């Protein structure tokens, strides 16, 4: 009895595990996309008085 | 991402330049045509009494 509900405990822990990973691949995307407008904001072609890099 | 982006950067810049260069591609051609002026001012047959070299 001890080793199936262990086993069931197992999967549960394993299911939680995947809730938090795929709580973390939204992270990694939306980084991505932060460094690309970082990197777009850095060039000297956007103008602050015309609200280029304000957007 | 980056890579992209400093492509799209690169070619931005491209323009920029080129944009000043046909700026000055103007300026060398009316500086030939005030040079031209100039050559032709300076002979003594022309006379500042009846505004010659003011026009």
């Amino acid at each position: 009895s001890g080793l199936n509900m262990a086993s069931k405990n197992s999967s549960d822990a394993i299911s939680l595990i995947q809730t938090a990973e795929g709580g973390l691949n939204e992270t990694h995307a939306i980084l991505q996309r932060m460094r690309e407008l970082a990197v777009q904001s850095r060039n000297d072609t956007n103008d602050e008085a015309t609200n280029d890099r304000s957007n």
